């Protein structure tokens, strides 16, 4: 059975647990422990096939050991998150993306930005500037609530979509 490699990265506070463990244990979590960096595996079916998705939520504590390196490196795909109601981790997004490029030694790595906490008022990214950010990067844009799973599968299933067209 075909295994997804995905690795969800981004600022503290944007929803990365809070988006995996929904799409995983299907609940919504408050202020999960940030300290804690784990894998999650699902069985799920995108276009018909069933495929296994290894799924790591980045925690901790920005480091740049070989380790670290060689864990980010797994990563066939990644999610760039950042929340709509929070500029400064729109503004982070393309430190990530630079760290991507780096461990993987290629130009074109499988990426999708996420939008995050869709279901809040006081947004202060606009879909206009998400969407330019995302063509400028040549990849997907997806709004997601972690809260309301508005988008969530729509956001891991995309990605899965980008690393078959990579093959
Ligand atoms: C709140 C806890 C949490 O979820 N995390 C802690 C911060 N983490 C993290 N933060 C940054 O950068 C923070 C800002 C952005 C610009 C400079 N800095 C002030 N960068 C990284 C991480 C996680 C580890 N990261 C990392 C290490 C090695 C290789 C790669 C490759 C690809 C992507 C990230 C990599 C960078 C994580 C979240
Ligand atoms: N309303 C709302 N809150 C969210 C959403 N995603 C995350 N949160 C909350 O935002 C806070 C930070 O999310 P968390 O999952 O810890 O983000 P992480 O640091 O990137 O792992 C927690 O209190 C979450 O419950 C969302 O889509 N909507
Ligand atoms: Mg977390």
């Amino acid at each position: 059975m075909t295994e997804y490699k995905l690795v969800v990265v981004g600022a503290c506070g944007v929803g990365k647990s809070a988006l995996t463990i929904q799409l995983i244990q299907n609940h919504f979590v408050d202020e999960y422990d940030p300290t804690i960096e784990d894998s999650y595996r699902k069985q799920v079916v995108i276009d018909g096939e069933t495929s296994l998705l290894d799924i790591l939520d980045t925690a901790g504590q920005e480091e740049y050991s070989a380790m670290r390196d060689q864990y980010m490196r797994t990563g066939e795909g990644f999610l760039l998150v950042f929340a709509i109601n929070n500029t400064k981790s729109f503004e982070d997004i393309h430190h990530y993306r630079e760290q991507i490029k780096r461990v993987k030694d290629s130009e074109d790595v499988p990426m999708v930005l996420v939008g995050n906490k869709s279901d809040l008022p006081s947004r202060t990214v606009d879909t206009k500037q998400a969407q330019d950010l995302a063509r400028s990067y040549g990849i997907p844009f997806i709004e997601t609530s972690a809260k309301t799973r508005q988008g969530v599968d729509d956001a891991f299933y995309t990605l899965v979509r980008e690393i078959r067209k990579h093959k």
